[PDB]
DNA sequence: TCCAGATACACAAAAAAAAAAA
């Protein structure tokens, strides 16, 4: 059988290295003299590589009259090979990928052979026993494994880290910037827990129906988006555009929500309205996505569309991840719902944003005696849980106790966080408004 | 080319069987029905094997009357063959010999098969790289050898139980001793009860999201690290290194967390500071891996790296098991389970360090009223279960009941222990340092 | 086709009919005339069982003058068959498998028959209906049946079980043992109301958190293992073996449980502890495991696999049930708890040895004016109460009452006895010594 | 073979035909038996009938 | 079937963020047998040869 | 592999009773 190797690669990587000389750094921490296959190669690269490393200018010209001062020229086909190695060159912008494909060959090849030496062995045992085939098994795997290094993927003493975390310490102390470090959402007390919306992290914002999350989760992208430069993408799937407009106007403007959808308005509620209006017309820094069903290769087409245009983004909102679709897995639910959320974290990840993805409750919730919300409601959720770095609830106690003291009031349950404090936040609930807002009272 | 194998060896042990059956159960423990090479031997070990569980007496008789049952007489080579076999044999006095030659010689017959297979592998490898195969390598050569492990878990005489008692009195009776033999986890209940974190076993450590395993986990490591002269090596496959540091630093100068994350400090919090890595680049004795989705083979390799290059170890932590992947058993999770659980227990009893593996618990212990976490609870429960020798769980329940009168405590249950007693302990948690302290 | 058969089998059987002649008692009743099949080996057969039922003496030459007096050794192969056929027998140890498997083979060469019968007169119905054909089918499959004469489980009458008992009756009648049938409890009073521990049963001892549950029980089996002789098996669910052995040797050595502890002792205890460590070492006959979380299979194997090295057992207890998980059955606890007490029973019954398991009590006590126990007051219990043969309760009087007349006497009232009478019986308590002993005055 | 997704499809498929046809449409439920175990008989949203969707849908 | 191969393997090369050519993908197609069905290296050479310009490739 | 409907045993226990404390 023929061994696993690739003449193209080697010839590939001569004639990089012979028309670019400022990426021999690259090259020589991945290949060797022995991993070339074809003896004229060897004799060639060994040349070149002694040429390299003499310090003297590499060119065509000089590298034949070093092979004809070992008598080496015409043992490699002569000048004529060389010259058309030369001009057989693609490019030398992937060199190194040349050389990764020499010694990826090289690799198989001595795993082959090492292979075959054991295999040998056990047919003639030569007076070896059964414990002396098995030793000699893992000490020719681990020579012929531990060539190849992790780099930088290897265990690494206290003193670099320490240094390196010291370093980070020390810059750190200048521009605290008021402790928020990504996106910040406008509530004095969830920004001490959360630090902002840290970019490159899943937030999920879940309750049981009519709590207050679409309304939470418009509030966070309407203050980014009045913050930050970069656009801001929604994707509703539950409500039209029209509707989630009418909230945002009667948010911002202080404006009763009812009011504005009949159509029912004085003159002070038109003037806030145009001044808003003038506000909004003003930023134009928001994007509202009304369609339905959307696959998640569409969600991250769209989302990569809108970056690229406007150079990046701020925050990605999603209502909500269970009414995504994935049409290869119909048949069952719970792995759709694993699809989706690891494609949106992967998105996430992608980006380099933050994207605040809702979800829904189980109806365990209601079936006992504390209805505080806990990991296990969200529903067909091992992966919803599993790669979420921040889970967010809503709890009103006035839904289910008319007569608790709390009224007029709501809490964030803060359920997981990866590298930051949970608990509960208080926060004043302003229903005809549809809006949130810090607690001043008690 | 004659691959390795003895029919006189086969013939004797069959002829020695047939003769006498009081020695079956020193037998069956050594072969097995397809360690025999040719397929008539495989059919009477087959037979002779159902015919003796059943309790029936074996003879050459019924052992015929049996094949005759399936229409396997003709393909042995008849009556005439086992009759044979039972007057050729001269004796039964040896058989164990025979046993053991006829095991050694299928021993090195897979491992010729095994080497055909990592040889056959590498002429196509249908879009697999070279770090793959060699994984998938290790893999093979290991588990060949990995598979002598059984005769176990069996309960004691009175001899035995007599002499540990004894011993443990004597211990008793002598003062220095400290009451911990391993490496000390610096709480003073769980010393008592735990004598330390034994080495050669395995320590599953196990808690819901947001309950403090690795700050647990960092904690013994830390006084791992503090006490012994071997290093610790800890095994990070979900946070980066310098959020660990920062971690330490935080816990070791009583320092707020969030202050160092920041950067608001004031000189004691520097003073401290200082202190503590003063005294780490001291120490120089811990090793942390950033490395993600780890191999069982890979982890292998750069703990013997590690301890060949500095003499040994003390203590290793993986966080968590549930994230390292088996190339070969992509497509079920159990096995992998399994794997990993069985890989981990042959580190450290080759290594003769502790390992401690974190896990994480199903979402169905929380619909339960109680909270508290039970050994049935574990994800893959079986092979984690069965193969530890420390379980330990964390609850917290100011988690869940924010009005619990229990803040600023932590409780630690010890679901399993094969040598010694199951209890709980309570310990004081101190968020902001990310420390766990003692109890008054 | 060739009909099931198999001559080796026969002429094993004849074989080991002609050279042993003390086992024939143990092979007449499986094998008959006609359930041979070869026609000299029949002849030969009826030959050898009417010279072995008139009593003479049966060998070679007792067979030749049989054969010669009906002039059929040409009819079985001359006298060098007939040596031949003794010749090839291993060995006579085996003659009933030998037989069960002759049996076996005319039974199913009857089954074929019957078939080919029913098959045959399928096709000629000679003017009868279906209805006709099934019954004569039923007929001919039942008469099968019918002829066994020889299956496993099933009805038996009533003359097999009256003899067995009547004959069991006798032989516990022909020895005197004192009123004591089972394994001995080391109580006078206890013995004199159960007549000791009895086998296929199961024992509860059950009681409230800190009341001497653990002590009886370790009571019983320590007088069980100094007195029986077959090993004794202990499950700790809870302790690991070395508490468990700190205690034994503080009960039989009398000496304080806290000097044991703390590690202070003296010469005489340590000589006591000696003795003691002596005697057990030259009985040697328990055996404690303290793995947690058994399934049943899980115990049923061990003690299964101890009582095959030993030879028998005498006692199996476990501390406690209630740890016990199965883990088909972790959604319902009731039905998990029955399952447990099920396979308890069914292990004792099985190896023939008691078992006794512990069970706790619900805080229900508490509130009722009364705090004597009751049978409903067991956990999760209904197969607890359902399935057990013997339940005995824990009372002490000081614990709720500190003025009670009756300080250190714990009273045991057995609130279940399925073959004997109900009552309660009163014993001193040794806190000091962790053991119970005999009331007197 | 499933009910509950059956109902979910049910549900969904009336919320499209009301956005579709620009229409109000009105589906009339049951309630669960778990009512009547409590003192209290006022009906809640989560006593519907196999209305994970049907709670989470409606308007 | 030959476009679909060579089209998968493009996409697999490029969705990772390495450099493609015709090396990398004929060392890709190769090394699962399947560089024989799109008819060699010598195909993907004329494929590379005969685009002059991607100037209206959408 | 989750969600939803329904029969039955058990845990107390929960309050209420309520006895009785006042
Ligand atoms: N004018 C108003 N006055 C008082 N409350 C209002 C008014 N308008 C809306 N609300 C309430 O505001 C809440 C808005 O709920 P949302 O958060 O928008 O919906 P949701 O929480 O996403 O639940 P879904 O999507 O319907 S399952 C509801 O509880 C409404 O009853
Ligand atoms: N920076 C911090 N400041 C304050 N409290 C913190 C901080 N980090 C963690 N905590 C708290 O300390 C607890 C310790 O949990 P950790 O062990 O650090 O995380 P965890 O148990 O690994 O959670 P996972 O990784 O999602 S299973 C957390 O649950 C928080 O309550
Ligand atoms: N030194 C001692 N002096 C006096 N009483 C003691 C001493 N040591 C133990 N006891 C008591 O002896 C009794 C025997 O304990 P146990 O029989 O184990 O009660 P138990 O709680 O039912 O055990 P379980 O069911 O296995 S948890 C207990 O009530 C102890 O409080
Ligand atoms: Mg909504
Ligand atoms: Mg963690
Ligand atoms: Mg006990």
């Amino acid at each position: 059988k023929v061994p696993p190797h690739s003449l193209e690669a080697e010839q590939s990587v001569i004639g990089g290295l012979l028309l670019d000389n400022e990426r021999w750094d690259t090259v020589s921490e991945h290949v060797m003299t022995q991993d070339f296959y074809s003896r004229p190669h060897r004799l060639i690269f060994d040349g070149v590589k002694s040429i390299l490393e003499a310090g003297k200018p590499l060119d065509l010209i000089t590298l034949s009259e070093y092979l004809e001062q070992r008598e080496q020229l015409e043992d490699v086909g002569g000048f004529a090979y060389l010259a058309d190695l030369a001009k057989n060159t693609p490019s030398a912008a992937n060199i190194n990928a040349y050389a990764e494909i020499v010694a990826e060959r090289a690799l198989v090849r001595n795993l082959i052979g090492v292979a075959n030496e054991i295999a040998d062995a056990g047919y003639d045992p030569q007076g070896r026993n059964a414990e002396d085939l098995l030793d000699l098994a893992e000490s020719k795997v681990f020579a012929i494994a531990e060539a190849r290094t992790s780099e930088n993927e290897g265990p690494k003493n206290v003193d670099s880290i320490l240094e390196r975390t010291l370093e980070r310490i020390e810059l750190l102390y200048k521009t605290p910037q008021d402790g928020v470090t990504g996106v910040n959402t406008g509530f004095t007390d969830l920004n001490k827990k959360t630090a902002g919306l840290q970019g490159s992290d899943l937030i999920i914002v879940a309750a049981r129906p009519s709590m207050g999350k679409t309304t939470f989760a418009m509030n966070l992208c309407e203050n980014a988006a009045m913050e930050q430069d970069k656009p801001v993408l929604i994707f509703s799937l539950e409500m039209p555009a029209e509707q989630i407009m009418m909230r945002m106007l009667a948010s911002l403007s202080r404006v009763d929500q009812t009011k504005i959808r009949t159509g029912q308005l004085d003159d002070e509620d038109w003037a806030r309205i145009s001044s808003t209006m003038g506000i909004l017309m003003e930023k134009k820094n928001m994007y509202i996505d009304d369609s339905s069903g959307l696959t998640p290769t569409e969600v991250r087409s769209r989302a990569r569309r809108i970056a690229r245009e406007h150079g990046g983004l701020s925050l990605i909102m999603v209502d909500y991840l269970q009414l995504m679709r994935v049409p290869a897995l119909t048949d069952n639910r719970t792995l759709e719902i694993a699809e989706i959320s690891r494609s949106l974290k992967a998105l996430a990840k992608e980006l380099n944003v933050p994207v605040v993805a809702l979800s829904q409750l189980n109806r365990s919730l209601e079936q006992r005696a504390d209805k505080r919300p806990v990991n296990s409601d969200l529903r067909e959720s091992g992966s919803i849980e599993q790669d979420a770095d921040l889970i967010m609830f809503i709890y009103r106690d006035e839904v289910y106790h008319p007569d608790s003291p709390l009224k007029g009031t709501a809490e964030i349950i803060i359920g997981k966080q990866r590298n930051g404090p949970i608990g509960s936040v208080r926060l004043t609930f302003q229903g005809h408004y549809s809006r949130f807002d810090n607690y001043a009272g008690p």
